[PDB]
DNA sequence: TCTTTCTATTATGGTCATGCTATGGTACATACATTCACAAATGTATGTAAACGTAACCTCTGTAAAGTCATTAACCTATGGCACGAAAAACCAA
């Protein structure tokens, strides 16, 4: 219920994170998992709402999936 | 029960070959270990001497086979002597 119900908050942060690096289907895959990774480790005592605290999770699977290939050959991530 | 009016892939050649190569960006903070790069020591390594033996090797005397030259006498041009066969003189028959 919590996927099916965030999918579209997912495809609304990932169409402005595609440039042009790499076919954005995986982008929305990763996409995906990045929020049920963030929906695996989701606090309620806080208090906040789930997509701020979604969003830097989101934004580390969209970084290193821009950052895994990026090219024909591989390059790490602190490059 | 049956033929037209629409919704999508194949198709047509290459030989003679051309120049100058990239195109926009979008976070950091601990982390623990694999790997490259030098100290220092081992170990087998290479290159310098020294001893024995025969690869031998020329030197010299003795045994042996091959060109030649002492004998001695076999044949062979000579000499003397005696048959021999031709050539001319003689005499007889018709």
């Amino acid at each position: 219920e919590m996927v099916e119900a965030n999918l579209r908050l997912v495809i609304s942060i990932a169409k402005k994170y595609t440039n042009r690096g790499l076919q954005f289907l995986d982008l929305i895959q990763e996409g995906n998992i990045g929020l049920m990774k963030a929906v695996d480790k989701f606090e309620y005592r806080r208090g906040y709402k789930f997509s701020t605290y979604a969003t830097w999770w989101i934004r580390q699977a969209i970084t290193r999936s821009i950052a895994d290939q990026a090219r024909t050959i591989r390059i790490p991530v602190h490059m």
